[PDB]
């Protein structure tokens, strides 16, 4: 559980990604895929861009970028009560697209390192730690929707 303060951290980060939705959903995008390619697998609509270079050019990775971003700050903003705007988004990935939580955690890891290289002077060790909690709590409760779909 996030204390507010702790949320507060979030929520002032995810401002900042906000200043550039699509550039820094695409920079998470490519590292997910760079660093994990078995994960680009599972997007038959990207799975083309197979080299860096290709991700970055890619209008589809930008535009993809304002779709899994958007999402996840809807749910964060939620501030853990969040049951409502998560369940649509597990029984998705379970079911239609078929995500392991480990996936989750890959694009977890790729989300710190980008803000980590976009706000190298500002979001530091407290904002880093509770930014990772909050992404901890988003998978712990996508697990247990898993759990219940049999997923
Ligand atoms: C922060 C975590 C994530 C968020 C907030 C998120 C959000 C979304 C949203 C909002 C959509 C569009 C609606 C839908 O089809 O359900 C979507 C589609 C999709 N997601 Fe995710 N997602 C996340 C992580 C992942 C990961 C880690 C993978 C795979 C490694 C993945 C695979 C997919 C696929 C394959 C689609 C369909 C894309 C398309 O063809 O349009 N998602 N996701």
């Amino acid at each position: 559980v996030l204390s507010e303060g702790e949320w507060q951290l979030v929520l002032h980060v995810w401002a900042k990604v906000e200043a550039d939705v699509a550039g820094h959903g695409q920079d998470i995008l490519i590292r997910l895929f760079k660093s994990h390619p078995e994960t680009l697998e599972k997007f038959d609509r990207f799975k083309h861009l197979k080299t860096e270079a290709e991700m970055k050019a890619s209008e589809d990775l930008k535009k993809h970028g304002v779709t899994v971003l958007t999402a996840l700050g809807a749910i964060l903003k939620k501030k853990g009560h969040h049951e409502a705007e998560l369940k649509p988004l597990a029984q998705s990935h379970a079911t239609k697209h078929k995500i392991p939580i480990k996936y989750l955690e890959f694009i977890s890891e790729a989300i710190i390192h980008v803000l980590h290289s976009r706000h190298p002077g500002d979001f530091g060790a407290d904002a880093q730690g509770a930014m990772n909690k909050a992404l901890e709590l988003f998978r712990k409760d996508i697990a247990a929707k898993y759990k219940e779909l049999g997923y």
